[PDB]
């Protein structure tokens, strides 16, 4: 039993909500909150500004240390930081961007990492302004990530075209 509410219960490890990543994550306190992260680390805009901002730029601070250190992240790859106020850790995974040219077939790479972890609060890969098909994202997910993960759509609209359209 965990804290997770409300959610619609996809297949036997994946479940879906119509809910803003930040607030679920201000409320669950969840072990793990997943960033749809950049190579760079940096939080600009879509679910990682939402993140960083709800974190007062502490997460941009800690991930310019990180990126400092190690290098760019894969396209495909995540590494783990700091949840700061909102989870105990935070897995930056780094989903293709469509509207940069990178290959979607890195988005199973991507959920692949999701795996590592027992439980998780995410959003769908490469969706929103990493512009591929959420309907896509949301299969890739089922069909990859065999751990549990709960899956926060902030579009009411889009939550109902993926629910309808599951198979
Ligand atoms: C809406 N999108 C896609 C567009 C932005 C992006 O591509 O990151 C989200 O990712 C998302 N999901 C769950 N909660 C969220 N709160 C803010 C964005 C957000």
């Amino acid at each position: 039993v965990n804290s997770f509410s409300g959610y619609l219960k996809l297949t036997d490890n994946v479940y879906i909500k119509n809910a803003d990543i930040v607030e679920e994550a201000k409320k669950v306190k969840p072990t793990v909150v997943v960033n749809a992260a950049n190579v760079y680390l940096k939080h600009g805009g879509g679910v990682a500004g939402a993140l960083n901002k709800a974190t007062n730029n502490a997460m941009q601070v800690e991930s310019d240390d990180y990126i400092a250190t190690n290098g760019p992240l894969k396209v495909g790859g995540s590494c783990v930081l700091s949840g700061h106020n909102l989870a105990k850790h935070c897995l930056h995974v780094v989903g293709p961007n469509v509207n940069k040219g990178e290959d979607i077939q890195l988005l199973k790479s991507a959920y692949e990492n999701f795996n590592q972890h027992e439980v998780l609060l995410a959003p769908l890969l490469s969706a929103g302004i990493f512009g591929a098909d959420p309907i896509h994202s949301l299969r890739v997910c089922v069909d990859t990530v065999r751990t549990n993960v709960y899956l926060a759509v902030f579009d009411k609209n889009l939550y109902d075209k993926l629910v309808s359209s599951f198979l």
